[PDB]
């Protein structure tokens, strides 16, 4: 789980609150689900979660399915996102998150 570092509270409304906003664009979620509250490490204690098994990064096709991990109880990555979200929060512009960008789509949003 990322209650420990993670806002709990905060994921929990900025994932439940959001249907369809941030069906758009997950960044303004990424404030209000409080992953700038903490550091890049702290955010980063999920991406070793969700990033199990993704070889360092995911890609913005399975984005859309890794995202669950923490939007399990919302909607996924959807083409707006993967462009949105997905390209944003790898503002390196790689189209995929590794545990390199997953540091900068803290400063994105």
């Amino acid at each position: 789980s990322m209650t420990d570092l993670l806002s709990a509270e905060d994921i929990k409304k900025a994932i439940g609150a959001f249907t369809a906003a941030d069906s758009f664009d997950h960044k303004k979620f990424f404030q209000m689900v409080g992953l700038k509250k903490k550091s890049a490490d702290d955010v980063k204690k999920v991406f070793h979660i969700l990033d199990k098994d993704k070889s360092g990064f995911i890609e913005e096709d399975e984005l859309g399915s890794i995202l669950k991990g923490f939007s399990s109880d919302a909607r996924d990555l959807s083409a707006k996102e993967t462009k949105t979200l997905m390209a944003a929060g790898d503002k390196d512009g790689d189209g995929k998150i590794g545990v390199e960008e997953f540091s900068t789509l803290v400063a994105e949003s």
